[PDB]
């Protein structure tokens, strides 16, 4: 695991990327490492943001499926034409696979300005994976084809430069300190989990905890942000106001559409309160809490105008789609993706961005004698409802 530590590196606010190699002979890119999602997908034509790209007209082991695929976010799109290469990761495990790859001959907004990733990895589950769950994702090549175990985990550490861990097949004690804490995979599409509790300085949201899971609550390193129900999200930023109410900032910055500065050195970190999001534990009446520091939810911008100031974008916004816990949670954790055993652990990180006074943390357990079942149960559509799975 020596050889796969420190093999991610990323921009700030552009995710984490991997090396990997595509074809033969091997054409190296530089691939998103996305547990959000279960395509590997690469730029395979010229774009005016990437100076590389997959060429399939140069590998011979490559093989046309025949099949286009069209996958559109929110935000953009991409898409592309289904085939398979040989694949392997340079700083993981020396082994080469046969992998579906998605060669995207067209997209919007999905490759970003001197960002340096040229694909995406989608590390979560073929129920999610398109067009169907038919298209086997990486991993589950990866494993059914050699002897790597099932398991990954990453280490995320924090426009400036990131690097982190992702170690393939196991868990690098060295990436970690402290006790390693499991939570359950509710569910195997996403990397579905359940929070049971969110305090803000010790301070309980006090709400019904399926808010907290409405309509699901996921371990994502696609995504940027701690992302919250609308709800949850307006409690939240409700009681982070009250402990920082010796500042009054402007509305845009609690929407993430506006930065807050103080003098070079002299932000008041004190004044920002932890978030603690308790998480089910693998025993019925258990759970664990994760706790972030401000300096994990409130990111540096580097200022082009003023010279001498801090300033910080507020990485707490809002979802419709469940709890996200994106980059601003994972970078405080060594975080196990324990596919074999249904399980994400979390450690607090060798590298965590810590404070003078306080520590990110994994810690537990808390029992509670509530049953509760906090998991939420999404209204089921005739059109999944239909579909036959053979
Ligand atoms: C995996 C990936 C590339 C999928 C993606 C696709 C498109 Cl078309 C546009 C943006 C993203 C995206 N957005 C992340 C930020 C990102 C961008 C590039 C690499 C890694 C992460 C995101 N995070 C938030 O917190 C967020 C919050 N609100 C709205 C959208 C958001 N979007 N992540
Ligand atoms: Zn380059
Ligand atoms: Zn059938
Ligand atoms: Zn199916």
């Amino acid at each position: 695991f020596v050889e796969m530590v420190d093999n991610l590196r990323g921009k700030s606010g552009q995710g984490y990327y991997v090396e990997m190699t595509v074809g033969s002979p091997p054409q190296t890119l530089n691939i998103l490492v996305d547990t959000g999602s279960s395509n590997f997908a690469v730029g395979a034509a010229p774009h005016p943001f990437l100076h590389r790209y997959y060429q399939r007209q140069l590998s011979s082991t490559y093989r046309d499926l025949r099949k286009g695929v069209y996958v559109p976010y929110t935000q953009g799109k991409w898409e592309g034409e289904l085939g398979t290469d040989l694949v392997s990761i340079p700083h993981g495990p020396n082994v080469t696979v046969r992998a579906n790859i998605a060669a995207i001959t067209e997209s919007d907004k999905f490759f970003i300005n001197g960002s340096n990733w040229e694909g995406i990895l989608g590390l979560a589950y073929a129920e999610i994976a398109r067009p169907d769950d038919s298209l086997e994702p990486f991993f589950d090549s990866l494993v059914k084809q050699t002897h790597v175990p099932n398991l990954f985990s990453l280490q995320l550490c924090g426009l400036a430069s990131v690097g982190g861990s992702m170690i393939i097949g196991g868990i690098d004690h060295s990436l970690y300190t402290g006790s390693l804490w499991y939570t359950p995979i509710r569910r195997e599409w996403y990397y579905e989990v359940i929070i049971v509790r969110v305090e803000i300085n010790g301070q309980d949201l006090k709400m019904d905890c399926k808010e907290y899971n409405y309509d699901k609550s996921i371990v994502d390193s696609g995504t940027t942000n701690l992302r919250l129900p609308k709800k949850v999200f307006e409690a939240a930023v409700k009681s982070i106001k009250a402990a920082s109410s010796t500042e009054k900032f402007p509305d845009g910055f609690w929407l993430g559409e506006q930065l807050v500065c103080w003098q070079a050195g002299t932000t008041p970190w004190n004044i920002f309160p932890v978030i603690s999001l308790y998480l089910m534990g693998e025993v019925t009446n258990q759970s664990f809490r994760i706790t972030i520091l401000p300096q994990q939810y409130l990111r540096p911008v580097e200022d082009v105008a003023t010279s001498q100031d801090d300033c910080y974008k507020f990485a707490i916004s809002q979802s419709s789609t469940g709890t996200v816990m994106g980059a601003v949670i994972m970078e405080g954790f060594y975080v196990v993706f324990d596919r074999a055993r249904k399980r994400i652990g979390f450690a607090v990180s060798a590298c965590h961005v810590h404070d003078e006074f306080r520590t990110a943390a994994v810690e537990g357990p808390f029992v509670t004698l509530d049953m509760e079942d906090c998991g939420y149960n999404i209204p089921q559509t005739d059109e999944s409802r239909s579909h036959h799975h053979h």
